[PDB]
C-alpha cells in the first residue's frame, strides 16, 4: 500500500492480515459492468445498490432479495472492523440472488481478490488512495484474470490520472471526505466529465435530489451506486427505476 495515516492506515493494515478462505465457486461470473452496459443500450436506469452492515442497519440477506429485482447489481462491505462486513455474508448473499455481486473492500493484496472469486462475487472494488500506482496496475491485471472487470474508485484528479494510465475501464467517482463520509458533488460532476468515453462511470450518491440524477445523466454516468438513501428507504429505488401505475 502506499504511505497511509489515520483510520486508512488501520483498515489497510487489518486487510494485510486477511485471512483466505477455502471456498469453491459455485456459479459463473455475472459480468456487472456488461449489465450496466445491458441496462444502457435498453435506457433501464442501472442503480448498483451499496449495501453496509454498519457504519462508523438493514439485515444483509433481507436487503439483498429485496434489491435483486430493482438494481443492476450491489455493492456488499466486507470490511469487518469499522463496516461489520463479513465473507460468510457476502457468500450467502452470492448464493441467493442472481444479479451481479461487487465486493467492497480494502483490497490491498491478491489473496483478497481470490476470497471475492471463490465466495462468489463477480468483481471487486479496487480503491486508488491506498494503493501505489504500480500495485492497482497489479490488482487491475489480477482481478481481470479471473475475468473481473473492477471497479476503481477515484477521489480526485489525481486519483483519476492514475487509473487512466493503468487502462481502468470501470470507475466509480467518490469525491468524498473520507473522515466524515460527506461527498462533494459539485466536485464528483467535474471528475466526471474528465473521464473518456470508454470508461463506465458510476457515481457514488449518499442522498441525493432527483433532480441531481437527470443533470447526472446528461454527464454520461452508466450507472448510480447509491448507499444511505437506499438503506433509510429501500423502495426509494423504485422510482429510480420504473414508473407508477
Amino acid at each position: 500500500p502506499r504511505y497511509l495515516k489515520g483510520w486508512l492506515e488501520d483498515v489497510v493494515q487489518l486487510s494485510l492480515r486477511r485471512p483466505s478462505v477455502h471456498a469453491s465457486r459455485q456459479r459463473p461470473i455475472i459480468s456487472l459492468n456488461e449489465r450496466i452496459l445491458e441496462f444502457n443500450k435498453r435506457n433501464i436506469t442501472a442503480i448498483i445498490a451499496y449495501y453496509l452492515r454498519k457504519s462508523p442497519e438493514r439485515d444483509p440477506i433481507e436487503y439483498a432479495k429485496y434489491m435483486e429485482p430493482y438494481a443492476v447489481g450491489l455493492s456488499i462491505k466486507t470490511e469487518e472492523k469499522y463496516f461489520d462486513g463479513s465473507y460468510e455474508m457476502l457468500r450467502k448473499i452470492a448464493s441467493s440472488v442472481s444479479i451481479p455481486i461487487l465486493m467492497n473492500d480494502f483490497i490491498v493484496k491478491e489473496s483478497q481478490i481470490d476470497d471475492a472469486y471463490n465466495l462468489g462475487a463477480d468483481t471487486v472494488l479496487l480503491f486508488v488512495e491506498i494503493l501505489t500506482e504500480r500495485e492497482l496496475e497489479s490488482l487491475l491485471e489480477y482481478a481481470r484474470g479471473y475475468g473481473m472487470e473492477p471497479l476503481i474508485l477515484i477521489n480526485d484528479e489525481n486519483d483519476l490520472d492514475i487509473a487512466l494510465r493503468i487502462g481502468a475501464r470501470f470507475i466509480t467517482i467518490y469525491s468524498m471526505n473520507f473522515e466524515t463520509g460527506e461527498i462533494n458533488k459539485e466536485n464528483q460532476r467535474k471528475l466526471i466529465s474528465m473521464i473518456p468515453s470508454n470508461v463506465v462511470k458510476v457515481p457514488l450518491l449518499d442522498f441525493f435530489e432527483p433532480n441531481e440524477i437527470e443533470e447526472l445523466r446528461k454527464l454520461g454516468v452508466n450507472a448510480f451506486m447509491i448507499s444511505s438513501s437506499l438503506m433509510r428507504n429501500p423502495e426509494k429505488i423504485k422510482e429510480l427505476i420504473e414508473g407508477s401505475l
